[PDB]
């Protein structure tokens, strides 16, 4: 992606698979390799993203925030 | 959450999510973004949360302790 | 347990608790909160374990080595 | 296997133990502890890598690449 580390990718239950980046995004990759969406948080995200039961994407940033993204790259809500 | 760095969460089986923090909590995060409750360790939680099949939280801080919380936030038992 | 970092723990298929730590050992954690066995790596085991379908216990150390551990806590292989 | 500090393994559906390596690879280890492959990489393999439900291998290199590995140990792609 864009971080020099990368987290390690979770995958989702549709097969997309997310990482997150140094460069401050998580990165959702179709399975073929092309970009899905990328999400903006507000610092490096090194902590490997989990997924919920409805495919909820949670991960960490180091702006402080526990971030929930839905699976279409929109927030849902970032905890404080 | 607090910390800066996150550990990585873990998802309850009834979707509650589990982050370590900087800060020393570990948080517990209802699926809507409320905080259900925040246990206090002595050091940072850099480790991520495992959660055994009846619903025990184990995590790793920096005090030294593998601590084991009951779900409803109140210390099992810490192994040192 | 004793290193100040903990690796992040893992759960085997019996409940039983797997963590590395700092001060070079794999320590197996019975539910209880008692150590089942703890076992001795050559160095720092930063890495989370991972368990097989048979039981193993896998984990890398900081002397180079994947360790391969039955559940019993004899060392299967390890490779270098 | 080669780097000091290993990433976490994660276990094949088949049984077969991937770990990244300091030493730029990732490594394929089957269950007796024999180098099944190894897969170079232009940096070192922090992260802990993610199988799919195909059995393709995710993983996160410091050279900024995210690679999807085939199970026979090729190239799938990797992400820029």
């Amino acid at each position: 992606t864009g971080g020099s580390v990368h987290s390690s990718p979770a995958i989702g239950q549709d097969g997309t698979i997310y990482v997150g980046s140094n460069d401050h995004y998580l990165y959702a990759i179709n399975p073929n390799g092309k970009l899905k969406w990328k999400f903006e948080t507000g610092g490096s995200v090194h902590s490997s993203p989990a997924i919920g039961q409805d495919g909820t994407i949670y991960v960490g940033s180091n702006d402080h925030y526990l971030y929930a993204i839905n699976p279409n790259g929109k927030l849902k809500w970032k905890f404080e």
